[PDB]
């Protein structure tokens, strides 16, 4: 067990590792993309010419970063341009100023959200970074970064794991149905506020369903846990910060 | 004698891919600097307000994206601007002509060179892109990405791997002893080529220190290891080729 303790910690830190490792990949994309003479360019003199062009900039982007979406939007909060200009989800002409992902980076200069898509319903990291002229802001780049990738390896490990961040609520899994649970307790005043934040409205906000949880000295844990299609089984439970982001990790290594 | 044959296979596919994004964080700057019309206006018209205008911009970049040093180089070689501007080390004024990172950048578009840096003796990935003006070649903008940080991850797994080229060089691995040792036999002749083109020349180029063997199925094979740190067990052997390069990853794993 003290065995299993030791392997199971080094999973946990390279999945970690891993996980920055594909995050950081993705925030490249509007730091880049924040200073880059055509998009400003583009902000400056909106024509269509040059709107295509930034379309295809785009459009390439996404697909050799590997973000769901790459897209620019206006001072007041129209996406001008987007990697899916060419499909019928095209964002161009959609209006994103209540965003957080825009309103926080149109005042702060950048920002990281994690969030359910208006159209897709599919969770992501919004990473957003505004962009400049000399003497003013002209809008934002917005990178949307999905998981499925990193849930399907973890799904593969054979050591399940979710990641959870600082309010304790579940971003991050490979087993979807405990996406947005808790692990803390939380606060009822904060719920919508959070429901909002998450661009959900009515996510779950219940505590993941682990039974018949046993701390151990090590740091370690024990727990009960009926994942699906599965009879109940007993796992250990190992935990470990996601560097360069708030959230931790926690892992399941079956007993 | 069972197959954690499943295991070390997986292990290796997450090294792999780790290292995949952390290349991949990299590829993004030199694929976007390379278009923008402040770096080639910058070649094409040069003055010093310009030229710090660049530098700072690197100097961000570089520091945001972990690149160890990314720089702008001369039509004719010479560093015109650089992340480490400000720093006594600055590569602003160097002449790399004949660098393989310069010119393979100039013929080909883009190149993906790794070397022995000059005066620091650091190894990395040297990921660099032709700027074109309406010239012509202008410039080559050239960003470097050491691996120290995803060696540590790799030596902290306790499964110690290491990443070949297409001339079967050790150029990345969890050991340092290493570095530079040989997938291949080497014939005479390609020693010093293949030394100058590492820009080192005191590669050892000789053929990894462990034998053993066999086959099989697979790809695999059995495998008894010098190092240090516990005399010389023995270790099943797993080999991947890692996404979106022409390295292979191999794989080492306790008896």
């Amino acid at each position: 067990l003290a065995g299993l303790a030791g392997q199971s910690r080094i999973d946990a830190s390279l999945k970690a590792s891993l996980l920055r490792a594909v995050v950081e990949r993705q925030r490249a994309l509007p730091l880049v993309l924040a200073d880059d003479a055509a998009i400003r360019g583009a902000l400056l003199s909106p024509d269509r010419p040059s709107l295509d062009r930034i379309n295809r900039k785009l459009e390439a982007l996404a697909t050799s970063a590997e973000a769901a979406v790459i897209y620019l939007i206006d001072r007041s909060g129209v996406a001008v341009a987007a990697s899916n200009w060419q499909e019928p989800t095209s964002f161009v002409g959609n209006d994103y100023a209540f965003r957080d992902y825009f309103r926080l980076a149109v005042r702060d200069g950048m920002a990281e959200h994690f969030a359910m898509g208006t159209v897709s319903n599919r969770p992501g990291l919004y990473i957003s970074r505004r962009v400049d002229g000399p003497g003013g802001p002209l809008g934002v780049i917005v990178a949307k970064l999905e998981f499925d990738g990193v849930e399907a390896d973890w799904q593969a490990s054979g050591k399940p794991a979710y990641v959870t961040d600082r309010r304790g609520i579940v971003l991050i899994t490979s087993l979807p149905s405990w996406r947005f649970m808790t692990t803390k307790p939380i606060a009822e005043d904060r719920l919508a506020p959070i429901r909002e934040s998450l661009q959900f409205g009515d996510a779950p906000l219940l505590p993941l369903p682990f039974r018949k949880i046993e701390a151990r000295p090590d740091g370690s844990s024990t727990l009960d846990a009926l994942l699906p299609g599965d009879s109940t089984a007993a796992f250990l439970r190992v935990e470990t910060m996601v560097p360069s982001t708030n959230w931790r990790l926690e892992q399941l290594s079956p007993l």
